[PDB]
């Protein structure tokens, strides 16, 4: 050439989003909602700090593929969440995506029509439109931040939020979690890796600064102040790391560090081989912790839809497409179980 | 009650990768520079051509003058070696950690905790340009998904590094970059997540970031065909033979390129800045003996060696320690004269 | 250092850029049919292909979309009924340019209450304009700045610039670009000239600088317009009669442009008395049974309920200039109607 | 789906934002100082709290920044020589609207070639401007839009609204935004009136459609600006005469407003002759010494070299109206300083 072409060589498009405001517009938090959110926060923050001995559980689909069924859950797991208010905090788990090596639907947010249209526009409204209805009618929600960018769109309505393990040694990764107005879980890595989620929390606890957008939409640095409300989660590795061995070794590491020795457990994932008819299992064992001592433990996540196991179409309604959950009568064992446990943990 | 942005100081609007791009146009010679720079590289990715890649320099720039200088003396041997090295300078902005301290070049240019983006960006974009335009050809890490709209287009090899390598959205980045991509292995050795990430940059993805005018964008990508494995250590250094064969079958069983990239420096060297030569001196071994999957290697160089906390000496690290310009002439020799002879069979 | 920027600024706030509304109301198909259509059959009007008289009417300015709509419904069973003699065009103005402290209209000042909430003002126009399109009327506007077409001018089929901006550089590169066919008034005190230049100006290729659809400072390179015509709006004294007609013919002819004309009803030509419009009609409808070969359009000011009031407490009833009221209206459509369909006889 | 936006359109390409420039170019401590001065100094010509005589002056348009500053060079001795008696202020538009095909400025077209390298015109713009603001003469200009003052009002020590747009409602809520005094120019073919009304709508609060500094559209709200004041430029006769200077301070008091005005020598008050400026000088002069107490500034066309030529060829010599050399402008300064000289004495 006389200028050879440098720029965007294997870009097939750029498009500009909607920014965040346009989304803010049409969908404000109420009154009611910023209630839940601000209080659940707090609420969460009492449990990582050890201020109050109620279990935080993470529980719901794997991913959210149709927002109806996602309030037909959530209408079901606030009677529960209710119920159980003594003993444990009920928080839905409102994933739009599970992250995937290898090709395959890109979640909610990417790809709302399951199509490869990657409608995202539509896809963060539906998702704001969800997280808004679901703090409307009284059941918080959580989810799991895959970029620095979709936070400005919905965070304001997240109570908890996740860095998963396959990010959670990113350094931009660590920064956004020192900027989110939710307590964060830190994921231990992908073979069972705990030394990168407690790095983690001392990182996030400070101030940062990291490239996203302001809610105008435009190209941004952030400057955060500090999250103090950072916490493990054990989801397994090579072998899981769910037992009481593993708690009392990672609460070790912990401490040594001089960080939040409360942690979360999973139930599903590796901790659960992969397996959703094991998350029972887990929570058992967790159940026989929490009876004995369980002093390190603050929370479980576990999932859970109406319908149990997965489908690679989404034929049946209230059934994962992503990872097999538990359905609806196990959800009720498994909270009963572990309500149970935490009522005499609180009690001793 | 409020809910939004509750541990944030400051949010604050950039300038855009526009105003950047009118105040610093990549030149004719530049682009030029660039463009065959990157096909040059996808041949050794694809096995075409034999020459060894070097991507040599700073752990990260703190200084541009002293980069600018550097480059001069590397100019020099990218020429006198041409027919054996492909010779291009490392020029990292920052050096992700884990403690408190300096955040780069782009992020705190001033190196006293003012965080003046706009002028590191600009400062960074200059660097490139200027390296580009004396006949350097560049190379950097990209650490996240905005910065590559500010200078990627002078960019001729890019890094995904150990803590990232694993993150889908810095693969889906990897997947529209327009430079060849070297993905390091994990931290602790870990080859999989690394093979697995050149699979993964090969496709089509979407990720989100801004538009050159600065507007929150969704970005759909080509893929990416030139990526390819960075070995920098793990619990055990990994540069040797045995362990270069290994990560050779499993690049071949995963169905991708076998050839690969090997750090002299980081968890090779161990951090000892002294063990690089060392570690050059078996890949020159490996290269005259065979070595057929090595396309390249990477080599933390400054003009004077070691490292220092503050910025007192001219030309070294304030990250990790480099060898100095007299070692970096001797290394490069080195691999010169090795690679003369693979080249021959 | 001392301050030189913004120094007489209360606020400057970044608003939603077009795409968001572009987003939430998109043109239909349908409502794309109407607006592609309607700009054509004007265009053949202007260039004298059509022999149909283009009708400007409704609302001085639009205060309550609610009135605004039933007018359209009433309208259109007329622009349907007048189809083959009159192409009726709704006037759908937001705002009224004055000089004195007062409304700012719909889109600057929705609530009417001077809490200038732009951003609802926007959605709200737009969406006014797309279900006026949706159920098969069209709609016209006047463009007062360079920003706000962005926002709905794909809506539009036809476009105005007043008798205060015809002559302003910036207003004529804006009409260049302008996707629908323009009108341009003459002065305030009776001036053709300016806007007789208007046209030529407006025909060419222009710049001028505006947003992108997502809301950044941006420079318009324009293709021109070849759909711009004249507006007799009256001045000093009214000007839409025969000899004012002819003369204004002649000068158009003599600048190289098109001979057909709007004349307007209200405002200057009806002496700013609401009840001289049929008498400015009559002398139309006088002109085309006799000749009448320049006039391709008028412009009437039309509502629900005649006159004028100051706060909106009638339903249907202009807060601006007083209008005729809906029966007057049907009269005034069947004389034009019936005067051009002899007219286009011949 | 029919087409319906951008039809005549050619591109919409993205303006680099204010900041971009405001960045490379940041006003300096000096400058700041020199316009915040000057700006006040202006404001007590306008309402009379000091009788030094403003004077705008300089080329028609800028096409060339190195004449532009030669010629700031020579001005600046006189500016400083006659500070007592005047307030020399340098006139430096960028460009002459015009209703025929032709070069669109320096801003729009810096090359001056129809390349339309507008970001590059800003830049120079306001490289321009803040070179002269450093060497200690203050600039005027022309605002033709609502967008480009975002990219150097800050160096503007007084803003003209011309002839053809004074009675735009949308340049007139501009102006209530100007941290600059303003004058307005009288109508094309002298009407008065739009100017007075102009100032009346100006000093009061408006909102209007723009860019944020950071390039996005935006609303602004203004607070008024109390420092505007009509300028004489002729139209359908010169007004620059004490009689015409009479009727138009009447015509103020009664509305209201400042009767103290600016006289342009050029323009229609020049009947387009260079030649007439000096006449026109010595008219204003004669008015100075026996009285002129309306009287609070002067606009001339002047440059390093007299009249004007189609091409840039000649260095520091006009492409648009002629003006006066660099000779006569010494004269006619000096003829003004003597006359204003002797009006301070009462
Ligand atoms: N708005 C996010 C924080 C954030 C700001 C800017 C960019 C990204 C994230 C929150 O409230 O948690
Ligand atoms: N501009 C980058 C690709 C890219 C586009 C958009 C966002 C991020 C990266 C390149 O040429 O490599
Ligand atoms: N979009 C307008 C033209 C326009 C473009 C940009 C700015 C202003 C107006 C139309 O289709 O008529
Ligand atoms: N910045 C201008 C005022 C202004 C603001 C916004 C848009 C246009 C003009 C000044 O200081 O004079
Ligand atoms: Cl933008
Ligand atoms: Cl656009
Ligand atoms: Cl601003
Ligand atoms: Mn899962
Ligand atoms: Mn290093
Ligand atoms: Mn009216
Ligand atoms: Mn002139």
């Amino acid at each position: 050439t006389h200028h050879y072409p440098t720029d965007d060589i294997k870009i097939k498009e750029v498009k500009e989003l909607l920014p965040p405001i346009a989304h803010l517009y049409e969908l404000p938090i109420s009154k009611e909602a910023s209630g839940l959110v601000h209080r659940t926060r707090q609420e969460i923050s009492d449990l990582v700090h050890g201020r109050d001995k109620r279990l935080l559980v993470i529980i719901g689909p794997c991913s959210i593929h149709d927002p109806k069924a996602a309030l037909e859950y959530a209408e079901r797991l606030l009677k529960l969440r209710k119920q159980y208010e003594n003993e444990l905090l009920i928080v839905m788990r409102v994933y739009f995506e599970k992250p995937r090596t290898t090709v395959g639907w890109k979640g909610l947010i990417n790809d709302p029509h399951l199509d490869g249209t990657f409608d995202i526009n539509f896809g963060l409204r539906q998702a704001r439109s969800l997280l808004l209805s679901l703090n409307n009618m009284g059941m918080p929600a959580s989810t799991e931040f895959l970029d620095m960018i979709t936070p400005q769109y919905y965070a304001d309505l997240i109570s908890w939020g996740a860095i998963g393990a396959r990010t959670t040694e990113s350094q931009v990764h660590r920064e956004l979690a020192s900027g989110l107005s939710c307590p964060v879980g830190f994921k231990n890595g992908t073979d069972g890796n705990l030394k990168i989620a407690i790095d983690a929390i001392g990182a996030a606890s400070h101030s940062h600064h990291f490239l996203s957008v302001t809610k105008a939409g435009h190209s941004a640095i952030v400057h955060t102040g500090g999250n103090p409300d950072c916490h493990v989660i054990l989801r397994g590795g090579k072998e899981p790391n769910y037992d009481a061995e593993h708690v009392s070794e990672a609460a070790e590491q912990l401490r040594a560090a001089g960080v939040t020795d409360k942690l979360m457990i999973d139930c599903s994932h590796a901790n659960s081989r992969k397996d959703y008819t094991r998350q029972m299992e887990v929570a058992q064992d967790i159940a026989a912790q929490l009876e004995q001592d369980g002093g390190n433990i603050m929370g479980v996540m576990v999932e859970s839809h109406l319908v149990e196991g997965r489908q690679d179409k989404p034929e049946v309604y209230g059934k994962s497409i992503t990872d097999a959950c538990i359905g609806w009568g196990a959800t009720e064992e498994l909270l009963a179980l572990l309500a149970g446990a935490n009522k005499k943990r609180m009690a001793r």
